[PDB]
């Protein structure tokens, strides 16, 4: 594994990658050393969200223009866009790049490492079933090794992008005598993320191998580091593993915890603590002093329709889906911790953290 | 002035007032002494929000059934319903009732006092112009006297409910050859709140009497205690003035501060401090120990489209209006402070606190 | 019993004044009102509370102006289909019985109405055989109440059944029961679908289906079922409408099918079957006041196309296809009738063929 | 004037231009002879609709790839994307290309002619004011001359694409000490179309030059052929003038009429008649027999909130804006006439036909 440089840049428009271009010009990182991008785009966050492909193309063109890598090489860089920036959430991209050896001093302290992998092809009949779980788990171990990590406890954040079900793939499944878990395009999104999350939890040894009946139903089964996204651009699981390794060097370190509910700011502080920042007992955003790069977390409205004993009407709201409602709410909860509205807040959290909450990972600048 | 009993009760459904009925049966307060209700309803929060009148009638029926007051006496109790409970916000009602002097300890420490008034009828052509401002100012001054307050500095929170513009009233406006400030019903909600806020600010002597040119344009002109809501429940300004008075007694006290932006949790803590709660200097929701009755605050998306230097896309979002996005966001920010999703968070804050923020008032149980 | 049918506008969410005016003008008697079917201007989904507001305004007129007790009025089936996207005008169709001394009873087929309330439908019943069997029994009850023995004489069955809410899902699980789904919005389609199969069983259009058929076997459907769901009553509100000879009256009902959202000919066919003699290519101006209302279902097809052209309704996370296709068919329908007050209802599982729905028409013949 | 070839092709996805590529390969038309595109995209149709630029880029790249025209020449081809395909409306593009004289039959019958222009740059302070009106009028006169039309009566359809107001452009306006007609981005859509429509009406001599106070208020002033759309694709007015000329030849002819209200199917049939299709009285979609290329029309919710005496609640609906409601409704009304869900139905028709309705143009294949 290599030492990693991590930069979070704003998007000034749906098609803006100029801040990545500026980092390259200022020599903060090298175009060809960019190995992964994880960001938030200002689309609706649902099925018909096309701000993800716009941002995807704007960034790959900067990488192709400013580096010696060929456009075919750039296309292999995993870029994950979580649509939907309700409320104060600021569209942004977190850039992961390798550092040249002559810029790193390797320490025995744990420092940030990144691994990437692509699973075997996921067919429409795999989605949400043990076939998806097993294929994802193998890819997660692959990306884990690529990061130079052997201990699952050193994995703090796993970001994925998996296929959805469409009319075309559903027809494809049935034209070979296969079945699909569901035919609702919106619901397959939660299904794809859920099955992928269980895969992550298996590879990392957080749970025992579950059954087909567990997916979307056994919500006590979950991963504490899984952040799963789905879409249509790819028929494979794209895996990005972010963790720590000793003896690699670098300035950044990752840690994680869990949010037990949408208001659990202490869970976020716990992730920042676990990432290696020493903070006061009751910390405030002003205590961070520039040292928080970003946080990455999931959230969801709980099955019981309550938070801390108080009823809300999210699950009954046919006007604005609870996906967008809870995203905005936790966006404010999270940005109030970090002091920076540029936060990675993502919805659809089946088997991703405890029911009604989600995992939270934090990357900090330690030097 | 009279001692006030303040209770915050949940709404278990759109038409539920059972928790108010139970307070009356348990002798916590008397039906005939309820002088104002301020609550959050689970409607959409815009023009076609009819959960406001459903809750309005369900509560007025408990007051009429369980008290000796006539139904037209009850109809003059100002009941303000702020629709829209996006995110975790829990539908609830804050009930204000008078206590007989024989039951409160008349410390000369400042304790809660409440004043009520109804403006003249506000016609659709009045909305957003000097006619609305002058009518509201008169009602605010009357409600201030009704609270037994002479010094405007003792007013911490002015909650209003004013008519907005609908097709019907716009049609009514034109049926007399009269004009309306705007015919976009959704934006007339911001207009009605703004004109009412300026009314409050003049009555309290925070600003000089403004002109028609200033409404919605001179955003440096604002009140520091105005919380203005608009709706379809009544064609007059329902005024509730809440402040403190010495020598009145009671167990509750109000204070206020300002939120500089949607993430300004410290502004909320400042209001709770100003209300008279001793708190640690890095406070947490667990420090409140049941002593926070509720907080009442306004919020809005800033005109420059940024929070703390970070761009957001609220003002360009044609899918989910920024009213609902920022409400959900600030609901989470606020509920994380109080630890109680039952918070009064209201949107559209023209001339209500500084641009991009709003006032925040807090009522605490001191004993 | 001869039936009087009146369609009245709602001037606001809580307005029942036009029903009060019909009673005052002697057009019909409060206690003879036996069913109401209407459109309310709510969102048409789960959190639509304009249905109970209109429910309250109308029931208060009925018992205020009649000798019926508020407990009897509560037994009058009132069906509110929320969502009036586009030009659709909020309205109520009132069905009342006529006193014998005002009726000229003819052997020509004339309108008859039957009503029933099913057994209690619990959240675990929704979408399963328990819902199907309880609805079927109530439909047969309402059918007998209409004085109809032949199912072919039934042209229109309008229902209102509970959907699933967070409250009812909680109650189901607080008794150790399961629910077909926990997505409240999609439980609307489930409740309509299970109720439609119930209607289809009672009328002998299909054999009794299985739990696995609900929402999946879309070749199974009723040709007269119009099923709506909401949060107004925890039972199936049944209204059976058909024709009977020798009863008298001046209204007659007929029906046909809309094969897709644009099938205006299907609507004209229903008006024809109701007994209006119309030109080959009819226009709204040909109706000459004789169309009381039409009642129809619509839905977005699973294959995402209408007449070979793809649309993006099923992928739209911003505005649900329920509201999109309702507005679209509202325009298609109002263009036929010339009257934006049309009963257009969305979510048509097992209600007509896939991608379409039934359409019933009531006409004034004299 | 050149003879025109008109083809309507479906969009199989947001970024699909393959059907245009197929027309070029099959020799139906020449890449470099494509002079205008008018289409419907499956975005939300409001401010944050980015399916317009996605389709814009996909089409210009086919034009640049398959022709000898330079990319900056292609950029001057007016391509108008009307977002929002609510209901059955099918995403599609109508392609207008010139035909070499040697491929058409010279007839003295009126046949289709097309003219194009780009206006002077329109800044955010221009939108909705006399500056926009005068700039658009000049461009329309240029596009009319480019079509070889001298008599305004020969113009049947003027399609435009103009900038609307966003936070960015509003911030740009204020960063130079300028004002904007409004700061409600969603409302500026109606403003941009309205000001452009008055421009068209001036150039065509349908009205006298209006004042700033007339825009959005004097709805008796309107053009009978203007179809104005706004978005974020270009900061200038893209003008397409479509009419008929004698002695030019070609297969296609255009005509127009007016829709008085959303249900006025006869208005649509009248346009098809005027375009030169001999159809039966009481026509049906089955009478068209493949000869209707497309229809292009405007629609809007009337100011008085009624259609044919019946109240609707479109204008009070804060959940789904009346733009999307009436678009879906008229989409069904229109597609039922044509039998083809691929129809150009456009919303927001200020000064475009009479209030509550809009113009409707039809292009037919006559041979
Ligand atoms: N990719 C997903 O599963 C859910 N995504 C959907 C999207 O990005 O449009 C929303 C999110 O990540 O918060
Ligand atoms: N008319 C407009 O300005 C916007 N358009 C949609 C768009 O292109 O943004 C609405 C329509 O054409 O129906
Ligand atoms: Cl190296
Ligand atoms: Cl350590
Ligand atoms: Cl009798
Ligand atoms: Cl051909
Ligand atoms: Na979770
Ligand atoms: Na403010
Ligand atoms: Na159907
Ligand atoms: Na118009």
């Amino acid at each position: 594994p290599e030492a990693i440089e991590v930069r979070k840049v704003p998007l000034h428009s749906v098609s803006d990658a100029s801040e990545l271009a500026k980092l390259i010009d200022d020599g903060v990182l090298e175009a060809d050393r960019v190995i992964a991008v994880i960001g938030k785009t200002e689309g609706n966050g649902g099925v018909n969200d096309y701000t993800r492909i716009i941002a995807d193309r704007a960034f790959r063109e900067v990488l192709s223009a400013k580096g010696n890598r060929s456009p075919e090489e750039v296309a292999e860089v995993p870029i994950v866009w979580s649509g939907g920036t309700d409320g104060v959430i600021s569209p942004h991209a977190t850039i992961f790049a390798t550092v040249p050896a002559d810029k790193v001093t390797k320490t025995d302290e744990p420092r940030l490492t990144v691994g990437v992998a692509m699973s075997e092809q996921l067919l429409p009949e795999d989605i949400g079933r043990t076939a998806m779980i097993t294929k994802v788990a193998a890819a997660v171990k692959d990306a884990m090794a690529d990061a130079g990590i052997t201990d699952p406890a050193d994995v703090h954040y796993v970001q994925t992008k998996t296929p959805l079900l469409t009319i075309h793939t559903i027809r494809d499944a049935k034209s070979r005598g296969k079945t699909v878990w569901t035919e609702q395009t919106h619901e397959s999104m939660d299904l794809s993320n859920g099955g992928t999350a269980l895969g992550i939890a298996v590879a990392l040894g957080e749970i025992d191998m579950p059954t087909d009946e567990d997916v979307m139903h056994s919500r006590e089964l979950f991963s504490s580091v899984a952040s799963c996204s789905s879409g249509v651009e790819l028929d494979r699981a794209q895996i990005v593993v972010v963790g720590n390794a000793r003896g690699v060097g670098g300035r950044y370190r990752i840690g994680h915890s869990v949010m037990k509910d949408p208001l659990d700011q202490d869970g976020i502080w716990a992730a920042i603590r676990d990432a290696g920042l020493e903070l006061p007992e009751r910390p405030h955003s002003s205590d961070l002093d520039g040292q928080l790069v970003n946080v990455f977390l999931k959230c969801e409205a709980s099955q019981d329709g309550t938070v801390r004993g108080r009823r809300n009407a999210m699950l009954d709201d046919s006007d604005v889906h609870w996906h967008r409602q809870i995203k905005s709410c936790v966006g404010g909860v999270t940005a109030a911790v970090t002091g920076d509205p540029a936060v990675f807040v993502s919805v659809s959290a089946a088997h991703q953290g405890p029911e009604g909450g989600g995992p939270v990972a934090a990357i900090v600048d330690l030097g």
